């Protein structure tokens, strides 16, 4: 159990220190969305070609929860269509929830942050950025 422990805090540190997807993207949608309580804040930026992302960039700081999920879905999304994407969003804040381990779609990295169910409070850090997403497609609708 330690190690499986040391396993879980691995996978979201590399995505936390070594973060996918960083930056800004050119001629592309920028969603700002904070979370007060916790603290984390993200900048998410996606070229969308038509439906499809076809990139998609982040800039934020906040707990490694928080960061490490948007690394995660950034690297999930990119090449999917929005609807796609809408789709594997409400499967994470299902799985988030605890309602449905729906491994319909491979959510790879992603399941790793099944262990932040554990603590609720913890639940809005791992949204913040699928809730940017979701923003970020009812924008250009
Ligand atoms: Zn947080």
């Amino acid at each position: 159990n330690a190690n499986l422990d040391t396993l879980y805090r691995q996978v979201i540190m590399d995505h936390y220190k070594n973060p996918r997807n960083k930056g800004v993207l050119n001629d592309s949608i920028v969603v700002d969305m904070n979370n007060p309580t916790c603290g984390d804040r993200i900048r998410l930026t996606m070229k969308l070609d038509g439906d499809i992302v076809e990139d998609a960039k982040f800039e934020g700081e906040g707990c490694s929860i928080s960061m490490a999920s948007a690394s995660m879905m950034t690297q999930a999304i990119k090449g999917k269509d929005i609807e796609t994407a809408l789709s594997m969003s409400k499967i994470f804040s299902d799985m988030m929830q605890g309602k449905e381990y729906d491994d319909s779609i491979d959510l790879g990295d992603i399941e790793a942050l099944q262990g932040v169910s554990k603590f609720p409070a913890r639940i809005k850090c791992a949204t913040l950025s699928w809730k940017a997403l979701e923003k970020g497609v009812a924008k250009e609708e």
